[PDB]
């Protein structure tokens, strides 16, 4: 038989197939059976709380209508346009905010059917989905973004989504994220939806991304070390250079404020504590309270007498002890924590 | 009866049905039922003075029409195909700045049509909706943001559109907004328009959105606070060390402008004094005052005898106990106020 | 019985109509007349930078034609479905000064489609556009704008087809519609903008709208702060003139805060090569801070020797300047806002 | 004859007309003649080195199947929607990066057509076109934009562009550029293309675009000028007041580099020196050399004998004359040059 | 001879008989594509991003027994490309593309053309946008290599073949530039053939090398960072007396070279490795901290005003003017010998 009737025959003019109507319409509902294979993965963003895809979408099930003899070729693969003419599931995204098929050069789908009736349907799509962070451990968080498979019209009783059993998550080879690790262990579940309209079938893979630290120590955790360390070196300066000893003072201080401003600039505006917000505030009140230190100082040795002149170099000299040591302790307590 | 016979018959060729025409064309207007499910609410823009929700939008009407008796089942669950075949409502979103529908991987619609001829139309939008800001308060404001669903060809006397009576208004669960609370209760009304064109239904839903405070207390107040508290050393440094009080005063002026022009960074460019504004301008306030009071200080005690260097001390020691004193007495003001 | 609408439109505008919408009403006549309105649900995204601004209207557009004049129902006039528009002849309207146009479409085409008895027709339709806003930025931010909107033929020309504004209410606001940095003057202006190309005469209509800019953000974010600087330049007057560290550190800080206030209020604005109004202020307090450096610059110079006559010198030097320096602002800050809320 | 019928019998079902075939198919290459109308003309970015511009398209050419005796009408003007059943050149933009049509509210164009089958195609459209820019002498440069209107899939045998005689490129009236200065000049010339695919014409126009000087004068050469004259003022300060004279030192030099790189953010990231960088350099150069004669100032009076006071004061009596002097003939030399 | 009209119904429409949903040869062997790519620009090379755009003709050449004429002496027939959707076609896509389109303006930017014995050119207009994964290790010193991906997504291996062109199979517009980057003459072509879960799929790659231009970086990263270090000696010349300049001088050289340092971070992604930029600003920045760490031991072992220890601390000053700049001198040498050789 010629290809051009046998598609006339199974899905065309004189076939009487209708894709109005689903596999075992009058029975139980049609199980379908989802993969994704993970072409890239990235665009994380924090701020706009999201992420991008670029997957091809796998869906398998069962039409009785589509099984053939004609052939003894045990699969069939099909011209994508015949898609149009067959029944197919309505899967959507629940959590999609951005989605598009692919189109050059020509539209990215697959088409293929088995002798008894079986289809798989490849889909090539971008989708960028919303995962909602917890920051408070920015910057050693790991965050789990999920994505939702789901059926928009056809309730429980019609359509059933199930992830595949043999390798449902498939990953393109060396693909990396510059900010995060992708671990190897997909979490599968079933989010089945309850809504005014009906239950509905809804299957869920969350990817863990564990936030790469060596970014943040160059960034972020060393230059606020310079600026602490920076702020020890008054402690050596004399105490009679009251100008050289608080520019000192006032300019780590700001630096050290600019530097913690900076960072929360790459972030959304959330109204809880971060890990990064600790860090910053215990650096400021270090940086700040070796200012306060020569305040005192400068305070007490207001009278130019021996004895008070003693009492001020006392403050110093131990401040070059302990301001050190104390920084060091609070490193150990942070470090440790996290 | 087969289902390809029944949608011929009902919709379809034999049927009959023009869509062109509304239910019952010559008698009263079509009421139509409308609830959303809030699948996403979200990107609330203070600059472009707008925010973003993925809905379902139900509408619910009865055409007589489409009133069946082939089967015994309540409901049909139909192909949303269909829906091209039937007459709807011309539902619009009058404050809509962008809008768009879901089409991966299929149209997200759902058709369903009961034996009485009622209709149940659910579809999924993204929409951006305009929410003109009132931030006199800000950042202690609270927002309010309205959805209005209109018809844009049909008058009062051919359609009418009404909210549900139970759960007009429903939201997905675990549903958080980052910078906002969105409150339980929503405001259901009228918006009525009336056009050159004539008069045309309207129904509007008001979110209350709650700014969180707490963002605003670690990146606004409490940094500005410090160059507050720093602007205050001054008072215990040597009044001979005119570089250094001066260093101090200025570069505290100066941190705290470049503060209060950062946090106007992110807002439009209202012409009106927000809450942020006076606190600022309070800050600057204590921060210049200081800086002042060590020019009063440095300018009366030019002569250096006892009776002018023990006034200009005394200026010191007050203003030691009045500064802080004044602005704990400022902040029982501003955070009792609002 | 009266005749089904399906067969109505049918021998109207359908299958057995014979109606050609390739074909103007009275094509071997005058010129279609063509009435416009507009309905402003929408008006913002003024952009100085990009130099245009953003509406969203419906456009109605009248006129006549014979060919769909009833007498089949004694209805004055019938609101048909939208997907009649595509049967129907209608004017080829278009936005000569648009960058950016599109129609809605969610959640059906937002169109309307009104016939009555003689044939006239009643056509609304919904857009978002975005218009080109030449600015004349010389009174910034003191200035006023005037933004139009052409509506114009693109293939018909004056002898087939002529638009005009309505008589009667042509350009209708949205209830409480307000803008943050502007104010929409409650007139606005209507003329022609008849166009004349190479490949013909072509009928144009325009609208003016007028923005007036609202001052109080500019007072608080502009010429408030570059008085603290000023007036913050002139405590050095009244520090010691032994104290140079200190009063050179207050001469130069505020310089420096002067020209980054100066050029952060030029990052907002397009790179026009014109003196505008914001540019004369930043200059003039720019100069009085500038000038306080050079004050002690003087006052350091003429007191090198520690003697009393030049120690003198350099002392009236400080105490006509904590005068004039605060005087001579005043006066500036009389003439410039005379000038500019005045002429 | 009605029109309905005339257009049938000349493109429609009864014309036998095939669009798919060229004017003279076996004869000799269709002769196009186009000319645009420049309706705006703008967005000229240096960091995305492309500009924008909204045309009007016109494209004559002969068909001689679209001849008509029918009616005495030296022209008839035809609905848009002709466009599609006539033939027509495939003139793409080769140096285009986006391009779209108009479609609010009907399709923005043009078709006329003559007694003796003469074709006006007029399209508004809007393009983005790349601009390759030398910076070299920037901002006193002048770029050359050009626009390439080039056959797609006709060879020279088949398909010929050629500019009109008379006035191929019109401007709208008081058209202006905030940035630039368009000259009333434009270049017209041929691009004719060579690929493995064959010869194809090509025709292009070349816009010259003179950057506007004033804003540069203002907020670059002026405020560099400041920094400068500022960095002199050290002069006549006291050589005994290191910080003061060291802190406008810095303070300059510091203002400069910030001035230089906030001017070169605006620009893309080309490797060759242009007339800025010289500028920014020589300023610079002026501002460190103050600084450093501070330092020999500093260094050949550390003791404090009239010998070595003397010849430091000869240092600092020489720099106020010999420092402007340079810098005026510095920018003698540099405007000059330019 | 046959009018034009006919011979296209003839051929590939109504009367013809075609299917345009079976591929040349179906019961037979794969077909074999040929592909080459011009490319008419080349840009928009982004590190934050970690892609690159191009726009292209993209040809593909393949035979079509079905296609095949003699009605006319003409060894090829350039047809319109409205035909195109009536004959069958390779369902090429771009496996490492984030975006991609045609082009319409002023008409599909597409050529067909056929030959007497069924062979088919088939030239299609695409803007893309491919992702290219970047190793910054060496930035702005280093050189990167892009890829772009030309795949089926549909046929198997056993129905479908793409193959580069054997003579010129990538073309470069003349006078093509780009404003960050050198692009090298030598492209470097490929196999990447696919094995998925649905089968075994055709790839061929093509691989440009990118070498970063290196001028732009000497003048607004690298000779500025020599300021600030040359600017941090001065303090070396003045007084030991005068804290207040040797502190100011030190505190705004560091701070200076950490917003300088910062400054640069901002263009790129936020990657855990160490660049070669990261070494330069971290030396510099040694180099400058080191300075005022000196004035701190001069201050104060100079405390007691005795001349002993006056000494010791301008013996340190003395030092520090010979030994900043010949280690800093030193550093350099290492430095550029290293990355560049
Ligand atoms: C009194 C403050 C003075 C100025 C002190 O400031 C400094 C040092 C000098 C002064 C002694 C510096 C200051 C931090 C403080 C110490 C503060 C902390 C260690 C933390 O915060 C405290 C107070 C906070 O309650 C306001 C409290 O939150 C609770 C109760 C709240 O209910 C009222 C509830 O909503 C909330 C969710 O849970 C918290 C647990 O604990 C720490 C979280 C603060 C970090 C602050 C900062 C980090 O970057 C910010 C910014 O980028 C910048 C420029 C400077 C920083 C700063 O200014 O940091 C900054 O704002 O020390
Ligand atoms: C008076 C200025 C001098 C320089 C004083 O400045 C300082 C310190 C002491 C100086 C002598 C600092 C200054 C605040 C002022 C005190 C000002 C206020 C408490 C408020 O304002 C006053 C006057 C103002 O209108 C003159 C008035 O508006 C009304 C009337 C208008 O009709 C004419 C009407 O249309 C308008 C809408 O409502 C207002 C209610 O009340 C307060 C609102 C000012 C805030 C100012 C600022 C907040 O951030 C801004 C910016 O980010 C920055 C860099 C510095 C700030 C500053 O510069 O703050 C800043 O610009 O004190
Ligand atoms: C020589 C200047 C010295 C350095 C003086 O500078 C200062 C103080 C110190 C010196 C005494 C500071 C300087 C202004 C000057 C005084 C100058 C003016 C009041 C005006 O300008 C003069 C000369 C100018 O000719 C270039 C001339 O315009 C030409 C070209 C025009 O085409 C556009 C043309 O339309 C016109 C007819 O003709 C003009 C008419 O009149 C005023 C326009 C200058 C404003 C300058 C600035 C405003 O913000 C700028 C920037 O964001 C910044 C950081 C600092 C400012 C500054 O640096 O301001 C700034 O650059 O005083
Ligand atoms: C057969 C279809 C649908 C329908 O159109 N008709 C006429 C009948 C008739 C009798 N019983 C049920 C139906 C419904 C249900 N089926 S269906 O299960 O194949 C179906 C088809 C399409 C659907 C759908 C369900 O959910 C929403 O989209
Ligand atoms: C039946 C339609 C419409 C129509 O086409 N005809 C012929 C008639 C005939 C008699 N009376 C009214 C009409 C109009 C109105 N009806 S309708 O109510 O179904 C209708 C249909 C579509 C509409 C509309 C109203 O307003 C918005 O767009
Ligand atoms: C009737 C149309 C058009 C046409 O097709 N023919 C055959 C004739 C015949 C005789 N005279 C004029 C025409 C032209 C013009 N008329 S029209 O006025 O209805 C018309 C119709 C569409 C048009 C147009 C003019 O210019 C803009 O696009
Ligand atoms: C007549 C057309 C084209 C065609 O389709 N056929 C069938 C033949 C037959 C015999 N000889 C030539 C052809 C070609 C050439 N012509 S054409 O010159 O009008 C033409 C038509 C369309 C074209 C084209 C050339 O190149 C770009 O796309
Ligand atoms: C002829 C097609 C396709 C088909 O539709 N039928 C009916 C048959 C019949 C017998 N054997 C194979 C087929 C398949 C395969 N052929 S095809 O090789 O031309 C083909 C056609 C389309 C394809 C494809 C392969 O890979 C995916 O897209
Ligand atoms: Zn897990
Ligand atoms: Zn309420
Ligand atoms: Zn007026
Ligand atoms: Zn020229
Ligand atoms: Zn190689």
């Amino acid at each position: 038989m010629s290809p051009s009737d046998f598609l006339d025959k199974l899905m065309g003019r004189t076939s009487g197939y209708d894709a109005r109507i689903r596999p075992n319409f009058k029975g139980p509902p049609v199980q379908v059976t989802c993969n994704i294979f993970i072409n890239s993965f990235g665009s994380i963003a924090e701020t706009t709380m999201d992420y991008r895809v670029n997957i091809f979408l796998r869906q398998k099930w069962n039409d009785p209508r589509l099984a053939y003899s004609e052939y003894p070729d045990d699969s069939l693969d099909l011209d994508p346009s015949m898609l149009d003419s067959i029944w197919k599931p309505d899967l959507f995204f629940a959590n999609e905010k951005g989605a598009n098929f692919h189109e050059v050069t020509t539209d990215n789908k697959l088409l293929r059917i088995f002798k008894n009736g079986n289809v798989l349907y490849s889909i090539r799509l971008t989708l960028t989905l919303s995962c909602p962070m917890d920051l408070k451990n920015f910057p050693m968080d790991v965050q789990t973004c999920i994505m939702q498979l789901e059926s928009f019209g056809y309730t429980m009783n019609d359509l059933i989504f199930e992830w595949q059993d043999e390798a449902p998550v498939q990953v393109a080879e060396g693909l990396t994220l510059p900010q995060f690790l992708l671990k190897e262990e997909k979490d599968l579940r079933y989010c089945t939806k309850h809504y005014n309209t009906g239950k509905f079938t809804c299957i869920e893979v969350r990817f863990h991304l564990e936030r790469q630290m060596g970014y943040y120590l160059i960034q972020m955790y060393i230059p606020s070390l310079l600026i602490v360390i920076l702020s020890w070196v008054s402690f050596w300066i004399n105490m009679d250079a009251a100008p050289a000893r608080v520019a000192l003072g006032i300019t780590t201080v700001l630096t050290m404020t600019t530097q913690s401003s900076g960072s929360r600039a790459s972030l959304p505006k959330v109204s809880y504590v971060k890990a990064i917000d600790i860090w910053m505030a215990v650096c400021l009140l270090f940086v700040f309270s070796a200012l306060l230190e020569y305040a005192a100082v400068n305070f007490v040795s207001r009278a130019g007498t021996k004895v008070f002149i003693d009492r001020a170099k006392k403050i110093d000299t131990i401040s070059r002890a302990c301001f050190p040591l104390a920084f060091l302790i609070f490193n150990i307590f942070y470090w440790v924590i996290y």
